[PDB]
DNA sequence: GACCACGGCGCC
DNA sequence: AAAAGGCGCCGTGGTC
């Protein structure tokens, strides 16, 4: 390429180098742009940012996030990563995409700029003819990246002093548990070490081993194994409680408070847009899509996520979402009838599980049933079901049989989906998002059958993902106009932040936009709650 | 210090 | 553990 002076022309492709991967924390080391066999390198990267109309290139969102941090409204535009991911969602890294589509991901801004332009040309040409993938790029993914940038740069408030106080309390409980565990073992050991614990449990206490680990074939000490051993020795229960507290303390209570950004006073995750096989987003550094909620200590941690003073959080969550999608994809009359009648599959399974009438099902009962409902849908074995519910094997077998016989077309849809996946080599969502599954043709049954479960799940989980993404795209401009904020997406859930005076109107609006995102053969319902913290905002 | 495979486990 | 699918992070034991 030929060196030309900064600034580049309009529509040029950017390349930039960060001191670290997280845009909210990085120093902008270098910045460059490329167009028309020219490369323009910027003397002063930060000042050079004021010269761009949009971030166009590999990882566009990240530079946009950094620009937003510095008070610059630089929106992300075309990004070759998005094109590659739509062509084949195994395209997840710039290193991989470069190797596959025509260059090398280096550590130099100018080469990265030239690389962005080359890759965009090639990938765009491969997208020609693919009208449905084109529709997803222009109407969903590309504008979505703008929305995600604003979400990352805005972040979410955390009650730091609360978490610190909670730490000290949980530290003391952990000490009680480990001390009791050592007493029962007769000696101390590293309780955090599953190799040491296995020896204690199965060699010293002579407990029966239940299962083996995958790669190394050791005797498993997982929660499920321990659960099976709960009656066998008093140490087991203590170990389960220890596992829960230390998981929560080391993963959330201790690290979160140290991640508060000095400028914003808030927590800033990254919303990774090309990271899953199904079209879901992922969240990292920190992951805020896996904040605890299910156990009492977990709920206490979730409370730490709060609104700015004078504002309220609004949480909206699609009802039974993948079941609704499955009703649309499969066309099962019975399943459609369920939703047109306003019924609840989770609640109904809960009624069976606990042996109570539908009217007498508490939220806890309904929620334990959700894990059962999807486990079965996506292929859980009778054996596992019987062990999870502590019922006889043949009772678990019966539940699974009735489950599919009551929704007769679901199995037909699965069979069609797999058949089509064998011929084409890929499966797709309602909007044409593809996932390649070559192992549908594998000659080893266990491999083929795992491939099959991956394959028929993808259209369902992926269609739900498409709907959520499209809804964020439609919702975002409305919120800006109302002076409200989009903070987090947790798969089928959105968390917003609204001025207290408008929290209610924002809630109503958001609900309507999400339920009407894309009319199906069944209604989409959204549960919405409002509160001063994340826990109270989901009731 | 930084990486890794692994088992394990938090959320959807 | 197990014929659920999809993620990212943690500590240990280990290397470099
Ligand atoms: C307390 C509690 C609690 C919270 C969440 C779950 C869960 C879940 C799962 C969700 N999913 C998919 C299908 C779900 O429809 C989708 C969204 O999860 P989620 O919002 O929790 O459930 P869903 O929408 O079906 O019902 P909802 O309670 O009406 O929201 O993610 C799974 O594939 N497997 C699961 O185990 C289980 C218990
Ligand atoms: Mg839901
Ligand atoms: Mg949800
Ligand atoms: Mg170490």
């Amino acid at each position: 390429l030929e060196e030309a002076p900064w600034p580049p022309p309009e529509g040029a492709f950017v390349g930039f180098v960060l001191s670290r991967k997280e845009p909210m924390w990085a120093d902008l080391l270098a910045l460059a742009a490329a167009r028309g066999g020219r490369v323009h390198r910027a003397p002063e990267p930060y000042k050079a940012l004021r010269d761009l109309k949009e971030a166009r290139g590999l990882l566009a969102k990240d530079l946009s996030v950094l620009a937003l941090r510095e008070g610059l409204g630089l929106p992300p535009g075309d990004d070759p990563m998005l094109l590659a991911y739509l062509l084949d969602p195994s395209n997840t890294t710039p290193e991989g995409v470069a190797r596959r589509y025509g260059g090398e991901w280096t550590e130099e801004a100018g080469e990265r700029a030239a690389l962005s332009e080359r890759l965009f040309a090639n990938l765009w040409g491969r997208l020609e003819g693919e009208e449905r993938l084109l529709w997803l790029y222009r109407e969903v993914e590309r504008p979505l990246s703008a929305v995600l940038a604003h979400m990352e740069a805005t972040g979410v408030r955390l009650d730091v002093a609360y978490l610190r106080a909670l730490s000290l309390e949980v530290a003391e409980e952990i000490a009680r548990l480990e001390a009791e565990v050592f007493r029962l073992a007769g000696h101390p050991f590293n309780l955090n070490s599953r190799d040491q614990l296995e020896r204690v449990l199965f060699d010293e206490l002579g407990l029966p081993a239940i299962g083996k680990t995958e790669k190394t074939g050791k005797r498993s000490t997982s929660a499920a194994v321990l659960e099976a051993l709960r009656e066998a020795h008093p140490i087991v229960e203590k170990i389960l409680q220890y596992r829960e507290l230390t998981k929560l303390k080391s993963t959330y209570i201790d690290p979160l408070p140290d991640l508060i950004h000095p400028r914003t006073g808030r927590l800033h995750t990254r919303f990774n847009q090309t990271a899953t096989a199904t079209g879901r987003l992922s969240s990292s550094d920190p992951n805020l899509q896996n904040i605890p909620v299910r156990t009492p200590l977990g709920q206490r941690i979730r409370r730490a996520f709060i609104a700015e003073e004078g504002w309220l959080l609004v949480a909206l969550d699609y009802s039974q979402i993948e079941l609704r999608v499955l009703a649309h994809l499969s066309g099962d009359e019975n399943l459609i009838r369920v939703f047109q009648e306003g019924r609840d599959i989770h609640t109904e399974t809960a009624s069976w599980m606990f042996g109570v009438p539908r009217e007498a099902v508490d939220p806890l009962m309904r929620r334990a049933a959700k894990t059962i409902n999807f486990g079965v849908l996506y292929g859980m074995s009778a054996h596992r079901l019987s062990q999870e519910l502590a019922i006889p094997y043949e009772e678990a077998q019966a539940f699974i049989e009735r489950y599919f016989q009551s929704f007769p077309k679901v199995r037909a849809w699965i069979e069609k989906t797999l058949e089509e996946g064998r011929r084409r080599g890929y499966v797709e969502t309602l909007f044409g998002r593809r996932r390649y599954v070559p192992d549908l043709e594998a000659r080893v049954k266990s491999v083929r059958e795992a491939a099959e479960r991956m394959a028929f799940n993808m259209p369902v989980q992926g269609t739900a993902a498409d709907l959520m993404k499209l809804a964020m795209v439609k919702l975002f401009p409305r919120l800006e106009e109302m002076g409200a904020r989009m903070l987090l997406q947790v798969h089928d859930e959105l968390v917003l932040e609204a001025p207290k005076e408008r929290a209610e109107a924002v809630a109503r609006l958001a609900k309507e936009v999400m339920e009407g995102v894309y009319p199906l053969a069944v209604p989409l319902e959204v549960e919405v709650g409002i509160g001063e913290d994340w826990l109270s905002a989901k009731e």
